């Protein structure tokens, strides 16, 4: 029993940090295979964020212009390279702790675990949502840009995310694995800021079926909803539309409770409409929406507390 | 900016995982040098937890009665011994992959990282509170027993707790790496039940003063206390008394903020007296109480947002 915003163990990931130095400038770099990736705003002084031409910037560098430290060695950069907003640094040593891994894209909703880096050392892990907004409500100080997000399936690591930026509001931008950003943001001073964001619906719904499957039942209601009725409550409350997909993929959570997703979305409506009144969800007094289906199977016991 | 319930990376800890089998049951060990430590009901069958006599059943026990399982490493138990409710196993390989490391009884309201893991395989990752009344609202299937909590400081592992019991409200309880539990539990089958608990004041306070480093001075007022007013009204909120020590620790965040720890005082007491009228701190509609003084200053930026 319980539920907690559990992160994927990071070992695998903390065997891959290492430390990036391009002049004055410092951050983390993933050391897979010969590869380091980093931000390519290592190759920039403070003074380069306002308006950089990265590809002027990065003809003025040689290979050693590139300091790769691995704990307290030095690694020799042999060849460098960018890739969208990312740089790759060949290296003279392949990481032989490298483990079975391979860089995914993913989709808003989704979540993966933090590793928060300065200086190439792992500070601390914990698990985030990718926004609809296309931004992660993470915790980063100066220094932690190169820092990953990751999933765990089968030992095998599934990077999806690599730190660069703060916004304005606090909330935090990168790019996948391959350097394109998570939404509109680009690596550079302008008027960026988060775009308006809404509460990730299907993420509420599969709490809901965590918080049955722990023994809780008393949000729900003996009513059903229709999915057009459902979603014009949705859309007062600034919550994604539900879509036939998402019922699709709640349907493993439904037969092991039993209660359909349109009887499941009925308690959320009464949920929206009249609050909580003084009660807890898995010990929370707010819709907790940084859980997916997966991450609740993957947390709850197979067995329901009937 | 940001703030999140923060684990230390696992890699170091989940190195030292081992399954230890006896018979038919299960269960995870920790891996340090040539010991392994494990809960001793792994000598117990299921019928054997109604009333086990430990000295009973263990004398019962030679070496090879012990399979210890590291990744798909036979290790050949050539020792054993009880130490309260561990057993402790010396084995013929010490584990190359220990740590610098301590073992460390934690007081109530200190927090650890929880490592979850099954068949000595690392599951997951998570921040817990030492509960007031020596319960952790952990996270935890059967099979669960023998994960470990832990702090890092400075490539040093404190081992604080190790995994015994879900008790009936689904709260966990467990041992020190003496195997002296936290708190009256005994690993028998009793009508033990976790005692009423109390909110965590001082980690309230903490929280208040990394809201404010963070920039959010919203829930401030123009009062100040006294140490017995405010007690007064925490003995109404079931808060645990503020004591001068509980002010001293808190000297360093009320420097860093300017705001005088019996002004933060007067601010809870509203906050308690008032509620937080739709409003949020750091992301939250209620008091958080899972982050110590010295979790804020690891966490939060040494420059307050003036
Ligand atoms: O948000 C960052 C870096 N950040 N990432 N999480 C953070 C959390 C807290 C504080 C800062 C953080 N920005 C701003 C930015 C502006 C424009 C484009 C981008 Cl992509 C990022 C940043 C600021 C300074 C520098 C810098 C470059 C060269 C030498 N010295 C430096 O400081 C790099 C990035
Ligand atoms: O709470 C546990 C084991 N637990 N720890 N977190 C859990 C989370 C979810 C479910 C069970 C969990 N109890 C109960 C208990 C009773 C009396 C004393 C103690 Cl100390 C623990 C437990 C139950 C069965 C067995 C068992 C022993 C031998 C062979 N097979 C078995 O199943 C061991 C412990």
């Amino acid at each position: 029993s319980g539920f907690r915003k559990m992160a994927f163990p990071s070992g695998k990931v903390e065997g891959c940090m290492v430390q990036v130095t391009c002049g004055t400038t410092t951050l983390n770099g993933l050391w897979l295979d010969d590869t380091v990736y980093c931000p390519r705003h290592v190759i920039c002084t403070a003074e380069d964020m306002l308006n950089p031409n990265y590809e002027d910037l990065l003809i003025r560098k040689s290979n050693h212009s590139f300091l790769v430290q691995a704990g307290n060695v030095q690694l020799r950069v042999i060849g460098h390279s960018m890739q969208n907003c990312l740089l790759r640094l060949k290296v003279d040593t392949s990481n032989p702790k490298t483990p079975k891994y391979k860089f995914v894209r993913i989709q808003p909703g989704q979540t993966f675990s933090v590793l928060a880096c300065y200086n190439g050392s792992p500070s601390g892990v914990y698990q985030c949502a990718m926004r609809p907004n296309h931004t992660i409500k993470g915790s980063f100080l100066n220094g932690s840009c190169g820092s990953v997000g990751f999933n765990i399936d089968y030992d095998c690591v599934s990077f999806c995310y690599m730190h660069h930026m703060e916004l304005p509001t606090g909330v935090h931008a990168g790019t996948d694995l391959e350097g394109k950003f998570y939404g509109p943001f680009v690596d550079r001073q302008t008027a960026q800021a988060a775009g308006t964001d809404t509460t990730i619906t299907l993420n509420v719904l599969a709490w809901l079926y965590a918080a049955v499957i722990n023994g809780d039942r008393w949000f729900l209601n003996r009513f059903t909803t229709t999915l057009n009725d459902f979603n014009l409550v949705a859309m007062k409350y600034n919550y994604e539309p539900l879509t036939q997909d998402h019922v699709d993929i709640l349907g493993p959570l439904s037969a092991q409770t039993g209660i359909a997703v349109l009887d499941m979305c009925a308690a959320l409506k009464e949920l929206l409409q009249n609050g909580m009144n003084g009660r807890t969800i898995l010990g929370s007094t707010i819709l907790e929406d940084e859980f997916t289906p997966f991450d609740v199977v993957r947390q709850c016991s197979g067995v329901t507390f009937q």
